[PDB]
């Protein structure tokens, strides 16, 4: 049987709402590591992945590998029934029929129980695994979405380079051109403004920002946000939940 | 001068207004000695509102004869959008008339608003006066009872509420999944704003529409608990404390 | 060459906002004196002017007199993604294509510069000097929103009355009729409950609400807003920008 408790529910309540406008059916792979999910977006342009740590829920069990089918767009309208302080406790039997979610209230004695018909759904392969980047960096997740949301106002794309003198995310329009630079920062001893990049070389490629602000719509999960870039394979955006990952991977337009 | 109607704070009759204005439209407001009373059908004739507004809740409070007054709640809304809830409101109106005045005191301020609402000819005619007698009474957190309807909505437009002696359990089911929410028999204590009492001579187990549910709760913000009064062969009924005297919601199962 | 630094994004932002749903093209008149703009509303009814003197840049550079047209909806665009605390700063040389807008972070330390494309706007005015009016009402901005806000779901027209022991607002439409009475009182306790009014001469004039409520867009700027009406001059709606001013005027229906 599979069952895994989270403490507080703003947690899946908040991942969820992130991918939600991405993919909508998918399936959640569980196995004694955790709940991971990989799926490609309906445009099959990006590709989100993720992965929730047996460590971060308390307790975790899950006796066999199994693929629950889930519709986000029923998931989410379920979690919004919970309250982000909320026991959340996710069981389900040796069959996938349906999934048993349960929310539990520490102050009134509250209990909430929703049983989600579980869907057939396949999955792909899939590429890639582990890809070597050119430059890594490391910003405020906060700042990354403000970039974004900003220039999307003047165009669709957006071109993202990195030197080892910083990165700058360019942007034009009918209106005009936008641009945002950023420096590499370290030890500033407040770690909401500090920007760290690793560079082996300087990288120049473009981007939809319609993927981009979605991908951003993950900021409530970590301060922190990481872009590894280099051509020939997708951008990769990483959120850290703490006990696992979000990944968006968004392949370029350049 | 025949009628004349002080309210302490507006923040009640601005509540209890929003509250009904999406079920019903046009309706009476019937003032005698005894104070202000309104029952009206819902537009589609499924769900009733009763208010009563008891005359000792006004000061001071003069009615001279049993009146009808005809508003639309429209209107009525528009001009309770320019009282601030901690405004004196006072109601007057002169004999048999054409319109209703509503004067607006700002206890802070020296701001006076006033407004002059044409009235309607609506007739209401019967009515009962239903003195219903009930199989089980759940008094609870009136904004628990908000959550739980809200929630269930999103998974279907029904609910299934479930008295027992054991305690109330609201069921759902629609095409996404199902969906159950159960509240047991709380007393605090420690915090008696979340304390759930159940009164139950028989269990009872009937099907509503969320819909309406979810727009009764439109007044949770005049009472922090909540009444669900159930019976067989009867309608809910969904009671609001506003203290002196009461908001009513009558709502007929579901076959 | 044309230099002028914002301590504070947030002022621009906002009078921009408070403009731009009755102008969106208009030129920004930069002088010596500082940066001026004067337009007509869509409809041609209300006359909008403001000014941003020159002592509230720091600092302010202007070699020669140049107008700038800009569109308030791309400015707008723009404006949004500079915070409420961001330096900003507005460049342009004489000869203008474009104008260059960067906006600084006092806390992320963030530039960001923009090039929004300049349009081809003629200019031209009407004269407006020292008239005098028989009625100034010095009131909250906010209670004078409330007022037009309240008013308008009633009718589209609004009468003004004011005298030394006060001032009225009067309503009527098809629901019925509305009328708000606030009485001159000032009480240094609370500054903003507070109504002063200098009057030669008792003043009963009818406005058009639609255009009042558009006014009160302004209430970000100030906490007080400056009434000032005579049945021979049209109705001037005055907020204080701290230096300088956003001027509306409305002409009275006879």
């Amino acid at each position: 049987m599979l069952e895994a408790r989270l403490e507080q529910a703003s947690l899946l309540k908040r991942v969820v709402d992130a991918i939600k406008d991405l993919v909508q059916d998918c399936n959640f792979d569980c196995n004694d590591s955790g709940i991971a999910l990989q799926a490609m977006d309906n445009s099959h342009v990006a590709l989100v992945s993720m992965l929730l740590k047996a460590e971060g829920f308390s307790p975790y069990r899950c006796d066999r590998n199994i693929a629950l089918g889930i519709n986000l767009v029923s998931l989410t309208k379920v979690l919004r029934a919970a309250q982000n302080e909320d026991i959340l406790t996710l069981k389900a039997d040796d069959s996938p029929d349906a999934v048993n979610l349960m929310f539990e209230s520490a102050e009134t004695d509250r209990i909430s129980e929703y049983d989600i018909k579980l869907m057939d759904i396949d999955q792909e392969h899939l590429a890639i695994p582990e890809t070597e980047y050119a430059a890594t960096v490391e910003m405020p997740s906060a700042e990354f979405q403000r970039i974004c949301r900003d220039l999307n106002a003047l165009s669709e794309s957006v071109v993202i380079e990195a030197t080892k003198e910083g990165v700058k995310f360019s942007c034009q329009g009918d209106i005009g051109s936008g641009s945002v630079t950023i420096r590499q920062h370290t030890s500033v001893d407040k770690p909401e403004q500090n920007v760290s990049i690793a560079l082996s070389e300087p990288v120049a490629l473009t981007f939809s920002l319609k993927y981009l602000v979605n991908f951003c719509k993950a900021t409530s999960l970590s301060s922190k946000v990481t872009l590894c870039l280099s051509q020939e394979v997708p951008l990769l955006v990483e959120y850290g939940l703490g006990s696992g990952h979000l990944r968006f991977y968004l392949a370029p337009k350049i």
